[PDB]
């Protein structure tokens, strides 16, 4: 990467996986600085999307290694490194404006 890859984008999160769960879970894999869940602009419901910022690139990479395609609360997580929420924002747009749901967004 051309800059430090410290941030992970999650998609297809079960709607019970909110900020406290995310932080507790991701602390197993690296030191977590911040967690954020994205909500629908109108309903304020969970889009299955989240941002988790780590202190080190090692924490972001370990998180991706261990959680991508892992089932958490009965849904298979998508987890990838993301710069400036490029992919995360596309997924937001596809679910909110497009025809997709949180569990069917194409990644």
């Amino acid at each position: 990467g051309q800059i430090p890859l410290k941030e992970v984008t999650f998609a297809r999160l079960n709607d019970n996986v909110r900020e406290t769960f995310l932080k507790d879970m991701c602390r197993k894999y690296g030191e977590v600085e911040e967690v954020e869940i994205l909500l629908h602009p109108r309903t304020r419901k969970h889009l299955g999307l989240a941002r988790v910022l780590f202190t080190s690139t090692r924490g972001a990479k370990e998180t991706v290694k261990n959680l991508h395609l892992t089932s958490v609360m009965g849904n298979i997580i998508h987890a990838q490194l993301d710069i400036k929420g490029q992919q995360r924002m596309k997924y937001y747009e596809l679910i909110v404006n497009g025809s997709y749901t949180p569990q069917t967004v194409p990644t």
